[PDB]
């Protein structure tokens, strides 16, 4: 149907961070190229069937972050909301986890909240998640060396 949500975020390549337009639709989680020029979606990047969506939930935060991606001391600005991407957010298909970078907690929040909404009634919603990122060849937060691997936190 029509866009639930568009935002501008930061998202992690399959493993380099690049900066894409998002969309949410009943249907579609999809990631486009952002035309600043002429302030409009360029050119579609990648697509994910809601249907496929098992989880949806926040990402414990880098120990180390670049600049770009430092959480601010606690309490919109132009430039900060298109430059600055410090509260990630995870969602979980069949092909592994996608992590994406919201610019504030408000808008990551609304991302989560919407999309666990559209994700509600999917067969393979899981029990468990994993709360650190992967890296390297394995998740921070158990170890595994597998990116399907089954979540080692249960989910509250
Ligand atoms: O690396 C990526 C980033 C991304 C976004 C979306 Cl919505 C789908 C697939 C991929 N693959
Ligand atoms: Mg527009
Ligand atoms: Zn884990």
């Amino acid at each position: 149907a029509a866009v639930i949500l568009e935002s501008i975020f930061l998202k992690r390549s399959q493993q380099n961070f690049k900066k894409c337009l998002f969309l949410l639709t009943v249907h579609k989680l999809s990631y486009y190229e952002y035309d600043f020029e002429r302030g409009r979606r360029g050119s579609k990047k990648g697509s994910i069937d809601v249907e496929k969506i098992t989880c949806v939930e926040t990402v414990v935060p880098e120990k180390n972050p670049p600049p770009e991606r430092q959480i601010p001391r606690r309490g919109m600005e132009q430039i900060s909301i298109i430059e600055r991407f410090p509260y990630p957010f995870q969602v979980v298909y069949d092909e592994g986890p996608l992590y994406v970078f919201s610019p504030t907690e408000e808008l990551r929040k609304r991302w989560i909240h919407q999309l666990k909404n559209v994700i509600r009634y999917n067969s393979d919603l899981v029990q468990k998640y994993h709360p650190c990122f992967w890296i390297d060849g394995q998740y921070l937060c158990c170890s595994q060396t597998a990116k399907n691997a089954m979540g080692c936190q249960i989910l509250e």
